[PDB]
């Protein structure tokens, strides 16, 4: 097949994407070995769904797992009666998700389980896939003529031909694997045919971070989690926390081989040490560097000019309330809290008003990085750690290092009951989640 593996794409037809997926244990070949993973549609990653604004999506999920499951349409501003974080599909049963893609929407989104207490093992085992919303902006020459690829960044560990089980330390840290894969492949080669690449990036890992850097090249950020930036932003590296997405343009500068790497990054994961009676927690330190793929540039590359503008960011109404959400940890108990509480599906934690704007101040008072995710209502990051954000774009995950405060502008869209949580999904399963009701 093609040198660069990417998930199979399913496109809407005549305004309708109608599809049956099964969640199923699936034998397959992965990184040169045979393993049984949990997949959607028989593949790892699951199929990429590619739609346009105002399309109808009709997705029937059949549960062929031994435990209940559901779907979270991560990043999609739709109703929480569709993107329902409390729904359980029992083993053997099916459920049809039907929604209309919002008119003002573009970017890379994804789907994965969200059944509280079971997310981390199900996602680690392989249950995830991407959803791409095409834009009329994709027709401007500087994007249309680029070579486009999706990169699903997800790691894995195998034991006895199956995903490795979670240990107690995994529930504390979030589980990372030794197989650091791109689209389920081990260090694939991308032989570029054009000098400009448009790369859609998705961190679908449980807990691993990707401090992205391409050898000898900057990256040009053109989209965040849930939409385009207003104009391209040149960066020397790009950190992608669990659940985040980004789109970048790569402008290949000369012939040759360039490594795309995940550079060392210390997210605050912990180990245990005994040095003379004391048996106490100790920082794991930064991750070891990983090569994600080999990028081969074509002959005499002459990249396209960058687009001068992308999409103007909406002017938001003035906000009507400020919220403060504080994250804390009990590492040795593997318990995680928001404003001193663990998740309770019966307890509403915040009550807001549809079509108003709120300011959310999220403060990480723990020692680990925590990537904070809000369902249903995309937000604008104003600042993190007291530093103003260098662009305007819709996001739905924001990473917080130890001590940092994020100030978010949160327009409330669809009415109903939804959730916010850490997207180190082990921390969500262990309690770091709360309930927002919009009325
Ligand atoms: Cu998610
Ligand atoms: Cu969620
Ligand atoms: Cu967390």
């Amino acid at each position: 097949g093609p040198s660069f593996p990417e998930p199979k794409v399913v496109r809407s037809q005549g305004g309708l994407l109608s599809l049956k997926l099964s969640a199923t244990p699936t034998p397959l070949a992965i990184a040169g070995q045979r393993a049984t993973l949990l997949t959607y549609g028989g593949s790892f990653p699951g199929p990429t769904l590619r739609v346009r604004p105002r399309d109808t999506v009709r997705l029937t999920l059949e549960n062929r797992l031994p435990e209940p499951t559901n779907l979270h349409w991560h990043g999609l501003p739709i109703s929480p009666k569709v993107d329902d974080p409390f729904l359980e599909i029992p083993p053997g049963e099916s459920w049809t998700y039907e929604f209309t893609v919002p008119k003002e929407l573009a970017g890379t989104f994804w789907y994965h389980p969200h059944l509280h207490g079971r997310v981390a093992p199900q996602l680690f085992a392989g249950l995830l896939g991407a959803l791409v919303v095409e834009s009329s902006l994709d027709a401007i020459p500087e994007l249309r003529e680029a070579e486009e690829h999706l990169l699903v960044l997800k790691d894995l560990a195998l034991q006895g031909g199956r995903p490795a089980p979670h240990t107690p330390m995994d529930w504390m840290n979030g589980k990372e694997g030794d197989l650091v894969l791109v689209n389920g492949a081990l260090r694939p080669t991308l032989v570029a045919q054009k000098a400009t690449l448009r790369l859609r990036l998705l961190n679908a890992s449980n807990a691993r971070y990707y401090r992205l850097a391409l050898q000898d090249h900057p990256l040009y950020l053109i989209a965040a989690d849930g939409g385009f930036l207003e104009e391209p932003l040149e960066v020397s590296e790009l950190l992608l926390a669990p659940g985040e997405r980004a789109e970048v343009l790569v402008r290949l500068r000369k012939e040759g081989r360039f490594l795309l790497q995940a550079l060392p990054y210390d997210r605050g994961a912990m180990g245990m040490m005994d040095m003379g009676g004391m048996a106490h927690a100790m920082p794991q330190g930064p991750s070891r560097p990983e090569t994600l793929l080999y990028l081969i540039a074509p002959k005499n590359p002459k990249p396209l000019p960058l687009p001068k503008a992308l999409s103007p960011f909406p002017t938001l109404p003035a906000p009507v309330v400020t919220r403060r959400l504080v994250l804390t940890e009990d590492m040795m108990a593997a318990r995680f809290f928001i404003n001193g509480q663990v998740f309770d599906h019966r307890r509403v934690d915040l009550k807001g008003q549809a079509q108003t704007v709120e300011v959310w101040e999220v403060e990480n008072q723990g020692d680990m990085d925590h990537p904070f995710h809000l369902h249903v209502h995309p937000f604008q990051v104003l600042s993190v750690g007291g530093r103003p954000f260098p662009y305007r774009a819709w996001k739905d995950v924001v990473n917080l290092k130890a001590g940092e405060v994020a100030r978010l502008l949160v327009p409330l869209r669809e009415k109903g009951r939804t959730v916010f949580h850490c997207h180190i999904v082990e921390h969500e399963d262990r309690g770091m989640m709360g309930v927002l009701e919009v009325g």
